[PDB]
């Protein structure tokens, strides 16, 4: 009897320990064509020059800095308002990201910034999951607000390329909903300004966005214990101790 | 009987496999106000100019390059000794970290040094868990030594800002103790020299420390199996096979 | 009877849910001496100047750039062919990595590149597991193609140092094989050109490779459920329900 009560006490405490915190598992999934995200860039003073997509070409052809044109980009720019303060004005320009990963597709963005007083020049940017959901559905102006309140924005360095290789992670929370977040790693490459005339000193920006790997990481949180197993086990131990008592009575 | 012995062999092998290596789980938690950490710096010859804390103001006001002043930073500088070799004398400068996470308080630092024969510009730094533990408690001079031998130090570049976003990860080892480590990612933004445009070419540094997200990740290693469940299951299989043998005898 | 059928329904559904996706666990391991790995380089037109190993010296001695010599490096330079397109010929350079981890040996490389038409100067590089596997075993010319179609190559910026701290992550899949992949984070330090100050403006590169920590992270995917436990549990529940039926008959 004392053995039974100690066993049931330890079992119930173990079940409490198991239920108070779950376990986490990871998984991967391959996509034939990535859903094209949207990269949000705050031009601010800066003016775009050329947004180009390189679907399969290994090398970007040699360019001529300082001139606009060659805009083959799906762009949508509307002035907005920051919901974090609601009294400040934020302005953005939205583009469509790289689609196919099998053939490396990189979007190449040239940015020229006019002369400014600020010592450290950089342009902020932000990424959200998909572009078509922001383009067509209703009430997406507030979608930008909640996306920026949820997603995080990190500015890229102003002066040289920041080759951005992004990735997608889908965590499956158990309350009937899904969460998507973007993980990216950047690679800065110094640029030679000798070809351009740097006597003016006006900063020129360059950004390249790419898909790191076709696979997307899926993370699931698993509950490790169920009441049915414990109740069956304790019933079995009760039965076996009853059988032992019956044997002792037979003795 | 043979079924019983094979089942017990398989179960004991499974239990040994479960016991030899555990399974990890992750957890998060919110904090109202982060504990003020400490940032350890090794300026060398680079005497600093201005350490300022920006509780909510988004942007540091433009800083005149070179001229000192505006020290609103809790700092202390004491010459130390390296425990790794014990014959090399190294000096460190210690500051307190940012605290306000909801207002994302950031610390702004600056450095200046006359040109030397180092051929490069970089200042090493190191982070430990808290400042009040280094200040008030007894025998913290050796706390520097064992924290340095435990923590890892990475130098920041010299000539442009290195925006550091740090987060604290707490892993709960099972032997009645706890471990704290810092995970950080840096962001470098180029700095324009044309403002001062001097002929001396003296290096100027800029560092910004910040908290990434309020969430603290907790990692615990959980053992997947316990002997009580396995012993109860083997007792149950013994009982059911005994009942089958009794039924066969009745037959 | 209905209780039994619903319980087995829930049990079989839970077992299917456990079977479809397993759980993942992580582990660490110390090594007395890391195996010497191999670093792949694609200099192209940039003939290197000096490859040096700093077995224990914390500090690299002051150098005089612009002139070749002092090649104390285990190098193997060959011309290859890209299997991705199979009509492109690319040249590679192969060196051995650092070995000593307790003394944290670091490898120093200097590259000089003549002025090029490309507006952004960078040298791509790739990492594979070991050097003696490429050098001594048979048909490793195709091992280069295998590794470059398997491993990922990331270019380093040209003009300033890119201090690379690599680490080895060894995951072991369940179908009788293991996977080794390298995770690295770079640390760029600005390089001062005031020492030479030429009017040619030719590029100079510097790379330093070093092990991050002696620990090797090992990842195993663990199956969480096995048929023996659930079949024994359902047999036990069937037996106890049969006992309940016998008791009801007795009543």
């Amino acid at each position: 009897m004392g053995v039974a009560v100690f066993l049931v006490y330890q079992t119930i405490t173990d079940f409490r320990d198991k239920l108070k915190h779950p376990v986490m598992s990871v998984s991967y999934k391959e996509v034939n064509m990535y859903d094209a995200p949207g990269i949000a860039l705050y031009p601010g003073k800066a003016r775009l020059l050329s947004c180009e997509h390189h679907w399969y070409d290994h090398i970007p052809p040699l360019k001529d800095p300082g001139q606009p044109g060659e805009n083959t980009c799906v762009t949508q720019d509307i002035s907005y308002i920051d919901p974090y303060t609601n009294k400040t004005m934020k302005h953005a320009l939205i583009v469509q990201g790289p689609r196919d990963v099998r053939r490396r597709e990189l979007v190449f963005l040239q940015f020229h910034l006019n002369e400014t007083k600020q010592d450290f020049s950089a342009i902020d940017y932000l990424l959200f999951s998909s572009y078509e959901a922001f383009l067509k559905s209703h009430d997406q102006v507030k979608f930008m607000q909640d996306c920026e309140s949820s997603f995080s924005s990190w500015k890229f360095s102003g002066g040289f390329r920041t080759w951005v290789k992004m990735s997608l992670v889908k965590t499956k929370e158990e309350d009937g909903s899904q969460s998507v977040e973007f993980r990216q790693e950047t690679s800065v490459v110094n640029f030679i300004d000798r070809r351009e005339t740097p006597d003016k000193g006006d900063q020129l920006f360059f950004v390249v966005f790419e898909w790191k790997d076709p696979y997307i990481q899926e993370i699931q949180d698993i509950i490790t214990a169920n009441p049915w197993s414990m109740i069956a086990l304790l019933c079995s131990v009760f039965l076996v101790l009853f059988k032992a008592a019956d044997f002792a009575k037979l003795s």
